[PDB]
């Protein structure tokens, strides 16, 4: 249609046809609209402007309105310049030359078609000096009179002559002799007043190895040996004439027997002739089947009768060759001895055992050590037959067994039905079998002889005939398909083939001998060279910048070979193939002037031109040498001539991620299994702040404010309110130890969410040792005996003890507002036995005891008939006076309390005055940073799963009231228990937010941003989880929630900081690696970046704070984990092996100039994955960049130690616009980067071009110009050596590209769940989405290149593109059903597109001011509506789906070893079915198995 694939031979020769009038020739047909584009589009420099500065306009001529429509595709979808068109002569008739004038205003690509150019033109309507190009289509027309004669006659006179390009693919068809074709080009030359060069594209050899070799091979005689062939050749020459004889009129293919009749027996015929009876007798069954699917698919009575005849024919074949022999162990003294020779050459090329072979006298290759080759079959119909024979036949020869032959049958003669999807499987079964032969999974293709054209079959080892060829095309076709490293071209022929095989040998031998002698369009030597290589490394000494001593004695070749190799391993694309080509080419000095094509790919680019010499080889060898020379100078390079990038810089990335799963032993640095345990942390400020006699001591005060109250059916346990603000006294903190102003933080009691404080009342004084007992008494008292916490291992010992602060209850006196310690309590503390619980004096009716109203009210009683070891805690809840000693029991199992009593422990009332009550139960749990009287999956309806241990115990146990006489006072009102026993939960939170305090002002100290003291001016506000603001560091609220991990199942953890500090990271040590290196490269740029964000490199880089100390991980239950402060613990029992080396590969890189499972105790350690050290820095980042802007959290990453500016000084950052040096001056720019010169502009007056319609598409305006020809400037185009190409800035913008879509995802204000804003951050950046838009605004018009392979895909890909209109806008967007998916599939994306997408970002962010603004308000554009679709619904795939709905019972197998890279992933689950799906790629393939599982889910259990 519109595609094809582009010349190699033009790919560097058409700058020929740019200075001056050249023909050109391609046999294929192909790449002639693909050689068009290239001279059309690559001169728009003469067509832009008007026609009043006289600029040119370009003819194009054709003879057909097809082509006229063709070229006019052409030029639209890969060009820039204003197409038009004509094809009518009429309307041609009817214009003035001013209306011309108007028509040549308005297109620049004049289509015309032939006598319409002939009239405009001698009319005197268009100068012949208005023109620049005159291209004919099939010039070939030269030589009749055509109306190309007299235009070129016209053209004669006109004192000027555009360039001209004569294209032809029918001058060289068939065969003819030599004569011909020269005196063809001769004549056409000078008709088309232009030099012309004879065909290249019938030279097909590989010079990259050697050439195969034409020789006839031979098997002459062969005789019969079973005594068939006799009978049956007759039986078949019989039903032949016989069915010459039931012809029958034309119809559709299958209304019509004789035609498929014939061709069946005429393939058998053949068959039995040239192998034998038992292969028709094989294929007779499949031919006969075949023919009962058409027999049943159609019937009319004539065609029905002799397709019956043609079928019981062929059984009867079947049945006498079976009979006649057993089709078990076939011999070969039953074959025609041409197979047997045919077995002995094909078998030649088979693995040796003595010399190990990768999976000598043929020097090792798995490609001419292990048979790989094509064999080439006039029919299908014999190709299956033929490897049945070969495995029924080498089951008795070794040499066949290990073959393993693919044959090839697709579509044959006859088809059943249109559009049969046969045709697509078919299909991707030969792309297996292609993709396997390349790989050598493929021994031996054997293949029809009408299938060696339209599709090129690479690395055949032995390019074997076995049917003959008759036609030129033919036999170069099927030499050039052997692309391997020991090949010959097999030409086994009988006792008639020798004679045409010489023929055609000779004769297509002088044709392209004659070829070759004329390329280039100039006389000139081919292949082989001008002179075979003397050794001159004598003349041009092969050491480079090494007077090393040692080393070997070489040949010369040994230099062909390194400097090839020089460019076998360069980073860049498998679309790009260059050398620096040394262009030792005569310009007029009495020598050859040499010069060097550099690459442009490579960072020194700068032409150089060596000493001439009149022998070119020595020149040759001159600038050859003096490269070697110069690029050892920049160390460029080493040894043996080959690039140091992506060679030895690469190195192992196994030894970052997790490559061992599933095990319990010490794995990849930084696995869930690598684990060390690190010591628990502590503030100094809780720290040596035990009361000591010397102490002016100060005390806070806990605020207990209530905010929010909550709903009863809130409360699963309908509890009735009790307020925090129901307040006497206060727990103060007694020390002379400061604590800094904690931000306020919540809790949860049993009235909503309630605000803590810290403040401060009274300060200064100090207390006498007696006071100082007494209180540690009260502090040890409250810790032991109140919520009953203790376990022998500790024991209580606060002058030595870790971490000893009291507390003591602070109340109101000296009768104002500032308040003190009340003595009178801890004193009535003191007075009683009911420290203890259960006094030894009791009162029942030993001493009376009587109702006492107030008593029962704001306290806290003790049962004394239960227990009597270990007692419980109750507290008045519903005090009663309307229950009495002597009324109902609760439950109707008594009626009376007393006689429940005496029933249990004989215990019978004779004081009964005291009413009953409902009472609460005690410090049922100790968890208050999250949730406890409401579950984690959302609890809308009642009960939840949290209140299961002490608050159902409540309620079975409040089944009863309790009559005040049997439990003593305990010795503490209600107010100070509901306070105190949040003590233990509200203490802990201070030792985490304290810790902190301490992290931020460490931080700052050694960092530019805020300062070791804190004024308390920036705003800390509540935490939420389900003065000035200036830049002082964050709240220590957000540093604490990058420091959980999400194993304490808080409401907050750090997943949501991870990404937008993984995002940023890239982004800043990217635009770091990059303008930090004057020149750069790929390999470089890529083994910097890459182990720099490592989750091993990073742990490294915590040990500089020791930030694992302070982490938060295990839940917080505090029997098990948690001390009380003042207590020691005493036991009642009484690596770098993998971090040595990933260092070294960011320091490789400086070789140039760069520019349980351990067992820890629970209250003093902690052990963890090593994947948390990853996540805290990368979520502390996070928390720093969103909540202190840019300059900020540069300085923060900058004051760890790792150079994300420069490594210069704290000085020269800071005069170049506590404190203390950490830092790093600021970045610089390069003092080069391509090269800069005012005249020869032409190419930025191409990028002027570019601008002139490349303003509006990205609402831009440049204030440079060369950064923008830099965008689309790809590898291999190569007439511009002013400036780099687009890999530098594919990379310097997919980080900021990215690092903006995170950005504009975080601060989404739905601020969703970060399980799935990881579902926008790998489906948002992904080569499909990024190569799709860049086309749709037109990235591709302005793209400069010369290679084949990109142009032909992309047009192609925006064809289809272009078919879509809007994805859906018209309904279709093909995801509906797999076999939608599987059309889609059907178009392969480029890497071509996506790249200059990113590219061009970091055009917009580098060109001036490397301000991410301008990219975002360039970017937000185009991608705007892809964010709004996709966080429309978030796009769930069927891999998550799978992973997901089935938790670990449906899996996908790992990446399998296959010689194709197409891998089967079998879906690992049981009873959902196993899918054997094999996709281009793993994603695919495990996507693809996920939707026909989910396909089997959905029809079994929906």
């Amino acid at each position: 249609d519109n595609i094809y694939t582009p010349r190699k031979y033009q790919v560097e020769l058409l700058e020929a046809a740019l200075d001056h009038n050249t023909i050109v020739c391609l046999n294929t047909g192909s790449g002639k609209t693909f050689i068009a584009v290239l001279l059309t589009k690559e001169l728009s420099y003469q067509i832009r402007g008007d026609f009043s500065r006289n600029g040119k306009r370009t003819v194009f001529l054709v003879n057909s309105a097809n082509q006229v429509a063709q070229q006019v595709s052409a030029v639209r979808t890969h060009s820039d310049l204003k197409v038009g068109e004509y094809s009518n002569l009429e309307v041609n008739a009817s214009w003035t030359k001013e209306r011309w004038n108007q028509e040549f205003t308005k297109h620049q690509v004049l289509i015309m078609t032939c006598y319409v150019a002939l009239n405009v033109l001698k009319n005197g309507y268009l100068s012949l000096s208005d023109i620049n190009l005159l291209v004919f289509d099939e010039c070939h027309l030269a030589i009749l009179d055509h109306p190309y004669r007299e235009i070129m006659k016209l053209c004669e006179n006109c004192p000027s002559c555009p360039r001209i390009l004569g294209l032809t693919a029918s001058i060289l068809n068939g065969k003819c002799d030599p004569e011909e074709l020269e005196e063809k080009i001769q004549k056409l030359e000078k008709i088309l007043k232009s030099n012309a060069e004879t065909a290249t594209d019938l030279v097909v050899l590989d010079r990259y190895t050697s050439q195969p070799c034409e020789i006839v091979v031979d098997c002459g005689p062969f005789t019969d040996r079973s005594g068939l062939y006799e009978r049956l050749l007759m039986e078949l020459e019989e039903a032949l004439n016989f069915i010459n004889d039931c012809n029958i009129s034309v119809h559709s293919k299958e209304r019509d027997s004789t035609l498929i009749s014939k061709q069946i027996l005429s393939d058998c015929r053949a068959v039995l002739v040239v192998l034998g009876p038992w292969c028709a007798d094989k294929v007779a069954g499949m031919m006969v089947r075949e023919l009962q699917k058409y027999i049943k698919h159609e019937q009319e009575e004539l065609h029905r009768k002799f397709l019956l005849f043609t079928d019981t024919f062929l059984r009867k074949i079947h049945a006498l060759c079976e009979e006649h022999f057993s089709p078990a162990s076939l011999d070969l003294k039953f074959v025609t001895p041409k197979v047997i020779k045919l077995l002995e050459i094909l078998r030649k090329y088979k693995p040796y055992e003595r010399q190990q072979f990768e999976s000598e006298t043929n020097f090792p290759s798995p490609f001419t050590n292990i048979l790989c080759g094509i064999i080439f079959v006039e029919r299908r119909y014999t190709a299956v037959v033929l490897n049945r024979l070969i495995k029924e036949a080498g089951k008795q020869d070794p040499e066949l067994a290990y073959i393993s032959s693919n044959f090839i049958t697709g579509h044959g003669i006859g088809k059943n039905q249109p559009r049969n999807k046969q045709m697509e499987a078919e299909f991707r079964k030969q792309e297996e079998v292609l993709r396997k032969f390349r790989a050598h999974e493929t021994n031996l293709l054997i293949a029809t002889s009408i299938v060696e054209e339209g599709v090129d079959i690479p690395k055949c080892n032995l390019v074997v005939r076995f049917d003959l060829p008759t036609e030129y095309r033919s036999y170069v076709q099927s030499k050039g398909r052997a692309r391997a490293p020991i090949s010959n071209y097999i030409m086994l022929a009988d006792t008639d083939k020798i004679k045409s095989f010489e023929e055609d040998l000779k004769t297509y031998k002088a044709i392209e001998k004659i070829l070759r002698n004329k390329c280039s369009k100039s006389v000139d030597t081919g292949e082989t060279d001008i002179d075979p290589v003397m050794d001159d490394d004598d003349v041009f000494p092969p050491y480079v910048l090494r007077p090393d001593d040692g080393g070997p004695r070489v040949t010369i070749n040994t230099a062909i070979g390194h400097i090839n190799r020089y460019c076998a391993r360069l980073p860049s694309d498998p679309f790009t193939h260059l050398a620096p080509k040394c262009r030792t080419r005569e310009l007029p000095d009495g020598t050859f002037y040499s010069t060097l094509y550099l690459p442009i790919n490579s960072p020194l680019r700068a032409s150089i031109v060596g000493p001439p010499m009149s022998c070119v080889r020595l020149a040759e060898r001159v600038v050859a040498l003096i490269c070697c020379e110069k690029l050892h100078k920049i160390g460029e390079l080493d040894d043996h001539l080959m690039p140091v990038g992506k060679e030895t810089v690469k190195y192992e990335e196994e030894l970052d991620l997790h490559d061992e799963e599933e095990t319990s032993v010490p794995g990849r640095p930084g696995s869930t299994k690598r684990r060390q345990c690190y010591p628990k942390a502590i503030p100094e400020c809780l720290r040596d702040s035990y009361p000591r006699p010397d102490q002016p001591c100060y005390l806070y005060v806990i605020g207990m404010v209530l905010t929010t109250p909550l709903p009863d059916e809130l409360n699963f346990r309908r509890r009735k309110l009790y307020p925090p603000e129901d307040t006497t006294r206060c727990f103060g903190i007694l020390t002379a130890k400061p604590i800094p102003q904690i931000p306020h933080f919540p809790v949860y009691t049993r009235s909503g969410e309630v605000t803590i404080s810290i403040e401060l009342k009274k300060s200064g004084f100090m207390l006498s040792l007696q006071m100082l007992e007494l209180i540690t008494r009260l502090h040890q008292y409250i810790f032991s005996h109140i919520l009953r916490l203790e376990k022998p291992a500790l024991e209580f010992k606060p002058t030595d003890a870790d971490s000893a602060y009291c507390v003591l209850p602070l109340n109101v006196v000296n009768d104002s507002s500032t308040l003190d310690i009340d003595f009178k309590f801890m004193e009535d503390i003191e007075k009683s036995e009911a420290r203890i619980g259960i006094p030894s004096t009791k009162y029942t009716k030993e001493t009376p005891f009587v109702f006492k109203l107030e008593d029962y009210q704001d306290a806290v009683i003790i049962p004394r008939y239960r227990n009597f070891d270990q007692p419980h805690r109750f507290y008045v809840a519903d005090v009663y006076t309307d229950l009495t000693p002597l009324s109902k029991f609760p439950s109707p199992e008594y009626e009376t309390f007393a006689e429940y009593y005496k029933t249990k422990y004989n215990l019978d009332l004779t004081n009964l005055n005291q009413p009953l009550l409902d009472v609460d139960h005690t410090s049922s749990r100790l968890n208050l940073l999250t949730p406890r009287h409401l579950n984690q999956k959302g609890k809308a309806l009642p009960l939840s799963s949290a209140e299961k241990r002490k608050a159902k115990w409540e309620s079975l146990q409040n089944k009863q009231i309790l009559v005040p006489e049997l439990c003593a006072i305990h010795p503490i009102p209600a107010s100070l228990w509901r306070k105190a026993v949040c003590l233990p939960s509200i203490l802990y939170r201070l030792h985490c937010l304290l810790t902190a305090e301490e992290l931020r002002a460490q931080t700052a100290s050694d960092a530019g941003v805020g300062v070791r003291s804190l004024p308390a001016d920036f705003r800390y506000p509540n935490l939420d989880f389900g003065y000035s603001s200036r830049t002082l560091g964050p709240n220590p609220g957000l540093i604490l929630q990058a420091l959980t991990l999400s194993n304490a199942s808080d409401g907050f953890n750090l997943e949501r900081l991870e990404m937008l500090g993984d995002s940023f990271l890239k982004h800043a040590i990217t635009t770091y690696l990059f303008c930090t290196y004057p020149d750069a490269h790929e390999g470089r740029l890529s083994y910097m970046r890459s182990k720099k964000v490592s989750n091993c490199n990073l742990y490294r880089l915590g040990k500089k704070k020791g930030l694992p100390s302070r982490m938060v991980v295990s839940i917080f239950d505090p029997p098990v984990n948690w001390l009380p402060p003042g207590y020691v613990v005493n036991q009642d029992k009484s690596e770098d092996d993998f971090l040595e080396y990933d260092q070294e590969h960011i320091r490789f890189i400086d070789n140039m100039l760069m520019g349980q499972s351990i067992s820890y105790d629970l209250h003093t350690e902690q052990c963890i994955a090593d994947k948390s050290i990853a996540d805290c820095v990368e979520a502390l980042l996070g928390c720093y960049l969103t909540s202190c802007g840019e300059r900020a959290a540069q300085l923060f990453l900058c004051s760890l130690g790792l150079k994300v500016l420069p490594v210069i000084k704290r000085t020269d950052r800071e005069k170049a616009l506590v404190l203390k040096d950490s830092e790093y001056g600021c970045l610089k720019i390069p003092p080069r980067c391509m090269f800069d010169h005012p005249d020869a502009d032409k190419t930025l007056n191409h990028l002027i071009s570019g601008f002139e319609n490349f303003e509006k598409k990205i609402n831009y305006r440049f204030k440079n110009k060369a950064y923008l020809l830099q965008a689309f400037t790809h590898a291999s185009y190569h007439y511009n050596t002013i400036t780099d190409c687009y890999q530098r800035l594919e990379f310097l913008g997919d980080a900021i590209l990215d690092y903006l879509i995170t950005k504009h995802l975080y601060e989404d204000p739905r601020q969703h769940s970060p399980g799935v804003l990881t579902d926008l951050r790998s489906a948002l950046v992904n080569n499909t989405i990024f190569a799709s838009l860049a086309v749709k605004y037109d990235y591709h018009k302005y793209f400069k290149a010369v290679s084949p392979e990109l142009f032909h895909v992309i047009d192609d890909f925006v064809q289809f593109q272009l078919e879509k209109n809007e994805m859906q806008g018209m309904d279709s967007e093909l995801r509906r059903s797999e076999e939608d998916e599987e059309k889609e599939e059907d178009i392969e994306v480029p890497k071509a597109m996506g790249d200059i997408f990113e590219s061009l970002a970091g055009a917009i962010y580098m060109d001036s001011g490397m301000s991410l603004e301008t990219v975002w308000q360039v970017y937000y554009p185009m991608m705007r509506p892809l964010i709004e679709k996709f966080s429309a619904n978030v796009p769930r795939s069927p891999v998550r789906e799978l992973l997901e709905m089935e938790p670990e019972t449906a899996k996908f197998s790992p990446a399998e070893r296959t010689y194709d890279g197409k891998v089967r992933v079998t879906v690992e689950v049981v009873g959902k079915g196993k899918f054997k799906g094999v996709g281009r790629s793993y994603r695919i393939a495990k996507s693809a198995a996920a939707r026909r599982a989910l396909r089997s889910l959905k029809a079994n259990q929906p």
